[PDB]
DNA sequence: CAAGCTTTTTAAGA
DNA sequence: AAGGCCACTCTTAAAAAGCTTG
RNA sequence: AUCCGGUAACGAAACUACCGGAGACGGGUUAGGAGGUGACGACCUCUAAAACCUAGAACUUAGAGUGCAAAUACGAGUGUAAAAGCACUCUAAGGAGUGGCCUU
């Protein structure tokens, strides 16, 4: 793709006349999608328990756009089947709507009322992306995580039968690879004979019921197995968060959310005065007609049509008058090899606090359509990634680590947890959220169990949504974006300064080799003149300043800097098994004590040299 | 009771 | 609660329900 | 209550201790720096900040500039006369997010 974003704050971009609508739209969109996703998930379970396994001439259920859209209509209180016209295929849609509506009645333990969920926002286009994004989540989850279900039912079966844990993984690993070329898998789909991996991409819906079946077995069938080995997966994703999610607003979405006939006529009057061309727009329905109908003639180029959207954005928003216009007015960054010129793409993603402007190359702007020797001179460093010590970088004589605690302090994790708990406690949800919803597992695939979670939440949905609608939760989301870059960038500057100057001490370290000693003395004045040797495994934001290379990680944690043999082992003989403390097993060592980061980082640098 | 107009929302579109 | 991966980045003609006029 | 660095123990660890700095999301209010006599301290004034309250702004990394806050000695013994930190501009280096899932 050729799309980039400029994430900033939403203040001032939307006029005060429409700021209330945008924030309310975000709340409404989250409520509709969050409830609709649960209804869709429950509806799928209804089908699974009522029609799985299928008959010889029955089709495996495939979710589409209209399934989720109907769920949104049901959540909004719509009882009339939202189907256009009468026909064979349209008849199927009407029947599907009735099935979902009946399930909605069963899901909640009281009679639905129409005038308890009514809304006055035209979120039809805004909700479309959440429908597509949710639908894509189902496909992504099936394709990228189905193998995990395969490697878990077999593992649980082996454990349930008393076999050793080590052998269970052996059987599961071999079985999964073999099936790439026993009832957990569907019949081979591709008639061309390609491996099963191609079939998974060809049709994800066929494999979706298989995951649901596996989850049911984990909850009840494998009772004897320890719970730690039966962590439930989520075959059917749904929006479980209560903090409002970011909505996507396009030219069509913005056009119908913040316009009326009185305002629409103003746009025509303003457009006529500035451009002198009358627009063939009669009402809010014909507003989004094609360029040919609006002007009566085809645009000279796609750019001309795109510019029409930009002008409409200007009338509805402060795109050309707000602070953020500095970064959107054809800004060309200094060091782009191609000299790309970036301009607003007529698309914005926002949640009422943070705003994400879409910016694309000027050449491609318009309406869219459906579809080696540097090692000698550079200074070399070794790096060993992790998850507690995120990065451990050493020059062979000294080491610096980017500990997870450093990022937490930079991102103010303790305060964010402190503030979030206080708001939850203040609203009285602490005695309910931690006590009730924690027991009923939301991942449960049993309709009875999942229904209990759904209705239990519904009794406190109003309180829960309002508590998390506070801007503090969304403001923290921007802080982590802001401070996370600061923490990483700040460490990058430290990396240069530490190794920028020749080492002033060369005696305290003993085991350093001659080649490594020479490297440490090099003087470097630029970020790009330092090469860091990374492992096979944050690096994306390090390559912008520091050149990088890959070093094998084979036995890096066992080999000793002092010896060709792996004489290192975890510390022993002390009251507590200290986490990363390492000690040699023999006296033939220039150094006895070692740390995992120092020892691991040293080996990576040594292999590079 | 008849007709015009507006506005959500559908639905195809590779 | 936090780090990694995968997918996506949507435009337009119209059906039908609701409202106004006498 | 957390991060970095150093001291010892033949490159040292969230129960080994000691030594020196950092910092506390955005807004209301506390205690600390600075000034009538660039004396002390009594009061007054600029600044600023956590306990508590709160629907709430902000792309990031190093530096360089500008601009701060105002009212002891004579005489024919005795009177009286720049710091913490805040904001703006630069150079040069970066500069795509949303949603779901997995894992701990
Ligand atoms: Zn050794």
């Amino acid at each position: 793709s050729n799309i980039r974003i400029v994430k900033r704050k939403a203040k001032g971009f939307f006029k005060c006349e429409d700021l209330v609508t945008i924030k309310d739209a975000v709340k409404a969109a989250h409520r509709i999608m969050s409830d609709a996703s649960i209804l869709v998930r429950s509806y799928y379970l209804r089908w699974f328990q009522s029609s799985y396994p299928l008959d010889s001439d029955d089709k495996e259920l495939e979710l589409e756009h209209f399934h989720i859209s109907m769920a949104c209509s049901i959540v909004q209180g719509i009882t009339r089947p939202p189907v256009r016209g009468v026909g064979p295929e349209q008849s199927v849609k009407i029947d599907v709507f009735n099935d979902m509506l009946d399930e909605y009645k069963r899901l909640y333990e009281r009679a639905p009322n129409d005038k308890e969920n009514e809304t006055d926002l035209s979120l039809s286009h805004v909700l479309a992306y959440s429908i597509d994004n949710l639908l894509t989540a189902y496909k992504n989850n099936i394709e990228a995580h189905f193998s995990k279900y395969v490697k878990r039912f077999i593992r649980c079966d082996m454990l349930a039968k008393g076999f050793n844990k080590s052998e269970a993984n052996r059987v599961a690993a071999i079985y999964t690879n073999a099936y790439i070329y026993s009832s957990l898998f569907p019949s081979k789909i591709n008639k061309g004979g390609f491996p099963r991996v191609y079939d998974l991409k060809a049709n994800p819906w066929v494999y979706l019921p298989k995951m649901v079946m596996i989850n049911q077995a984990l909850e009840t069938d494998f009772s004897s197995v320890e719970h730690k080995e039966r962590r439930l997966l989520n075959p059917l994703p749904f929006y479980s968060s209560f903090v409002p999610m970011h909505i996507r607003i396009d030219t069509s979405g913005l056009s119908q959310l913040l316009m009326t006939k009185d305002r629409l006529d103003d746009f025509k009057r303003s457009y006529l005065a500035e451009f002198g061309v009358s627009l063939n727009i009669k009402n809010k329905g014909d507003m989004l007609a094609s360029f040919e109908k609006i002007f009566g003639r085809k645009a000279t180029s796609n750019r001309e049509a795109g510019l029409y959207a930009t002008e409409m954005w200007s009338f509805l928003t402060n795109l050309k008058t707000c602070r953020q216009w500095k970064e959107l007015d054809g800004v060309v960054r200094k060091n782009d090899p191609k000299g790309t010129q970036w301009m607003f793409d007529n698309a914005v993603v926002t949640d009422g606090v943070s705003i994400s402007f879409q910016v694309i190359d000027n050449s491609m702007f318009g309406r869219k359509a459906f579809s080696r020797e540097e090692l000698k001179t550079s200074k070399l460093l070794g790096c060993d990634p992790g998850k507690r010590d995120i990065l451990a970088i050493t020059d062979g004589i000294k080491t610096i680590c980017y500990t997870k605690g450093q990022r937490d302090m930079d991102t103010h994790k303790t305060i964010r947890l402190r503030t979030s708990l206080k708001r939850r406690r203040g609203c009285g949800l602490e005695e309910y959220e931690t006590q009730v919803m924690n027991r009923f597992q939301k991942r449960s695939c049993h309709p009875e169990m999942f229904r209990r979670y759904a209705c239990s939440r519904k009794r406190m949905e109003h309180m829960l949504l309002e508590c998390y609608s506070h801007p503090v939760f969304r403001e923290f989301k921007f802080l982590v974006y802001n401070k996370t870059k600061s923490s990483e960038h700040r460490f990058m500057h430290r990396v240069l300064e530490t190794f920028k100057r020749p080492q002033t001490n060369l005696s305290k370290a003993r085991c350093a080799s001659g080649v490594m000693r020479m490297n440490a003395l090099k003087e470097v004045q630029r970020h790009g003149d330092i090469i860091i040797g990374w492992g096979n495994w944050i690096r994306r934001r390090f390559e912008s300043l520091f050149k990088t290379t890959t070093v094998p990680e084979h036995y890096t944690s066992q080999e000793c800097p002092s010896c060709k043999g792996r004489c290192l082992r975890k510390a022993t003989g002390n009251p507590i098994m200290r986490h990363h403390l390492l000690r040699c097993t023999n006296d033939s060592c220039c150094s006895r004590w070692w740390n995992r980061n120092v020892a691991g980082a040293f080996n990576i640098l040594t292999r590079l040299l």
